[PDB]
RNA sequence: UGAGGUAGUAGUGCCACUGCCUUGC
């Protein structure tokens, strides 16, 4: 390069800081809004304290950039409740407006805005790594005047190039500041040292994971090793001879190093040691950019980038900006929710979702269809006898190898809703034990096909019985499911309408082929939970919450005397078909699974963030942490919701070889 | 002795496989 053009570029690099960049008055205004927020939270959050973090304290962003504030709540306080009460305080307070919930984001945040300052603000909890890295960045910038303009210019280039937005597939701006400081560290005649010195005793490349950086104290970087060895490293080496090149030289060197000298798809841009760390050493993908935060040695901050076309776009932008300084003419390959595909912007995607008046004759037809389906699919006495007989035969055969073994029936067949053409599930009581059970099952001649699974959520052995022609699965010492199905059996016994509606829902799910657990779709347990939730959420209470009328297994179990403990007894007067149509309408519309969880444990609605399941969700009433949709993909969720809306459409519209076949038709519903 | 994410494989959306794993009541 040339010094004259370097100074010319530095003029603009400083101007971009002066205009559309943080300046002392802007920092003072940010401090003032922080004091105002402290005043707002004075009475409600005296124990807790507020911290200024992010671009607001880094001075590496822009005036438009949001105001990031952190809630350093004490140990007793928890992030969910603290953030929720913060949002409530923001809502009630008149200073701020348009207070909303942004909990869906990757980082738990609350969005706010002041009608006076007119600046977007975001309140977070925890996230001490971001605060630490921002503090380090601002300390280095204050120590080195060249760093701040360079990082500001990188941020502005990212914003103009559309890579700033994480949703659009671009990498976070903080990672760009980390890239800039990494370049400052690596380049020849480095201005700054690394905080992990190879000269320190007991240091090796394979030990990099053990080493970590805690925080900067007294302008000295503190790092710990996991006896414990700690070595203090000064931020600036005691060197009086350093390059005097303007900031434009640093910017051009950054562009040269990143565009040409460095292979973004070969090594990791992480500031841990001087030695160039190979990708295979720390076991990271070589496809896309990989970076590790200095204070987080087990996090890939570049996970936002997941599209090779985006990588090519970024590389082309780097090359063209380097050529210009030695940004336009193309559109970004925006990544979105739908299978990481371009499609339509992440905001709206095809996968994301959202008649004549009802007549007595159509309602009667619907009730007739529901009751007919129940009666036809109701397990016959002979069918129940056959089921218990095959279970008894299996138990007797097993007793030969495992004396004193108890084999219990659970689910639809016993202590639950009956059904036909439904797989049989049983529980065993007394990874090697499941293997022995599978082996002894293989020894049997009756059952021929056995498919054991020990890596599933629950160990299981499933096989097909020829004599009864039934798919029988056995779980190992699983007693939670017994109580789970007993609760629903009691619910059904309370009112016949519950049983009718659950039978109808099971028929619909089985006909629509969305009730196969092994394929990843929600099991019939989830659909029973959903129908029970609708039962409890009806404007009149059809069934009171038996619960709250190594987890809680206590709930009301007295069918006869429910009215005494249930003030609103017999309040609902709707028909079975009316209940089914209402459930379909409620789930298709007027309900959202993103901000709510399908839980029948308590009457009060439970928000998703309380369970921390940011990304349909169904909560097992007995196992709060367990989620039925954890192993469910987005595609299957959208298929299930499409099936539900199709069922709502077919059932809602009145119409004037059998009535059963007209409804629950797999072709019509799919 | 199966559905989804992650590196790779010769012919050329060309596609089926193969190394590991959360998920396969
Ligand atoms: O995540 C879970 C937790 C529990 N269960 C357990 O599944 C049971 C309900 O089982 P179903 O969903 S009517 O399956 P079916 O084929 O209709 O009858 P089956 O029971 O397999 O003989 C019920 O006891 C519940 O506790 C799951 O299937 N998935």
């Amino acid at each position: 390069p040339t010094p004259s053009q370097i100074n010319a570029v530095g003029i603009a690099i400083d101007k971009v800081v002066q205009e559309f960049g943080l300046h002392n008055e802007n920092l003072e205004q940010r401090l003032e809004i922080k004091r105002i927020m402290e005043n707002v939270f004075q009475h409600k959050l005296p124990d807790c304290s507020l911290r200024l973090y992010g671009s607001s304290c880094s001075r590496l962003g822009f005036k438009n950039s949001d105001v990031n504030i952190d809630i350093q709540f004490p140990a007793i306080m928890s992030q969910p409740d603290v953030l929720l009460l913060v949002q409530e305080c923001l809502k009630n307070s008149d200073s701020f407006i348009d207070v909303d919930a942004d909990f869906h984001a990757r980082v738990p945040v609350v969005v706010c805005r002041e009608k006076q300052s007119g600046l977007l603000c975001k309140v977070s909890a925890g996230n001490e790594n971001a605060c630490l890295t921002t503090k380090h960045l601002t300390a280095l910038g204050k120590l080195e005047p060249k760093l701040v303009p360079l990082v500001i210019a990188f941020r502005y280039w990212a914003k103009l190039c559309s890579i700033d937005r994480p949703e659009e597939g671009g990498l976070p701006p903080y990672v760009f500041a980390l890239m800039a400081i990494f370049f400052l560290q690596q380049r020849k005649e480095p201005l700054l040292p690394v905080y992990l010195g190879s000269w320190i005793e007991g240091f090796s490349l394979s030990k990099l994971g053990n080493f970590n950086l805690q925080d900067i104290e007294k302008d000295v970087v503190i790092w710990e090793h996991t006896p414990i060895k700690r070595g203090q490293v000064s931020l600036i080496l005691d060197v009086k001879h350093q390059p005097s090149v303007p900031v434009g030289q640093l910017w051009v060197e950054l562009l040269r190093f990143y565009a040409l000298e460095f292979n973004l798809a070969d090594l990791v841009i992480s500031i841990r040691v001087k030695e160039l760390v190979s990708r295979e050493l720390k076991d990271w993908p070589k496809k896309r950019i990989a970076i590790e935060d200095p204070y987080s040695v087990k996090r890939n901050v570049a996970r936002t980038l997941n599209s090779q076309p985006v990588f090519e776009y970024i590389l082309h932008c780097l090359r063209t900006t380097y050529k210009y300084f030695a940004t336009k003419g193309k559109s970004p390959t925006v990544v979105c929710s739908l299978c990481k595909r371009e499609g339509h912007l992440k905001k709206d995607c095809p996968e994301d979702f959202k008649l004549p008046p009802l007549t007595p004759k159509f309602l009667n037809i619907l009730d007739q269809v529901c009751i007919q389906c129940y009666k036809d699919f109701s397990p016959t006495i002979i069918e129940d006898q056959a089921r218990e007989h095959i279970r008894q035969n299996l138990e007797s055969f097993i007793r030969q190898d495992f004396p004193g073994t108890k084999l219990s029936l659970f689910g639809s067949s016993k202590n639950g809703f009956g059904f036909k053409q439904s797989d049989l599930d049983v529980c065993m009581t007394i990874v090697r034990t499941i293997e022995e059970l599978a082996r002894v099952l293989r020894k049997h001649s009756g059952l021929r096909n056995i498919l054991p699974i020990t890596t599933a959520k629950v160990p299981i052995v499933k096989f097909f019985h020829l004599r009864s022609g039934l798919e029988v699965d056995i779980s190992l010492y699983n007693t939670l499911a017994l109580h789970n199905t007993r609760l629903l059996s009691a619910y059904s016994a309370i009112d016949p309408r519950v049983k009718y509606l659950c039978y109808t829902m099971k028929v619909f799910t089985k006909m629509c082929d969305i009730g196969d657990a092994s394929r990843g779709s929600l099991s019939s347990y989830a659909y029973t939970l959903m129908v029970l939730y609708f039962l409890q959420q009806r404007n009149p209470p059809v069934i009171p919450v038996l619960q709250e009328i190594g987890w809680n297994i206590y709930f009301f179990d007295q069918i006869d005397e429910l009215p005494t403990y249930w003030s609103e007894c017999g309040k609902n007067t709707e028909s079975v078909g009316q209940l089914w149509l209402g459930l379909l309408r409620f789930y298709t519309e007027e309900f959202d699974f993103k901000e709510h969880v399908i839980s029948i444990r308590r009457k009060s609605l439970l928000t998703t963030f309380k369970k921390q399941w940011t990304s349909i969700v169904i909560e097992d009433p007995f196992d709060l942490n367990h989620n039925l949709g954890a192993g469910l993909s987005r595609k299957m969720t959208n298929f299930i919701m499409k099936a539900f809306i199709n069922g709502r459409r077919v059932f809602g519209i009145p119409v004037k070889p059998s009535k059963m076949e007209y409804f629950f038709d797999p072709d019509v519903l799919t």
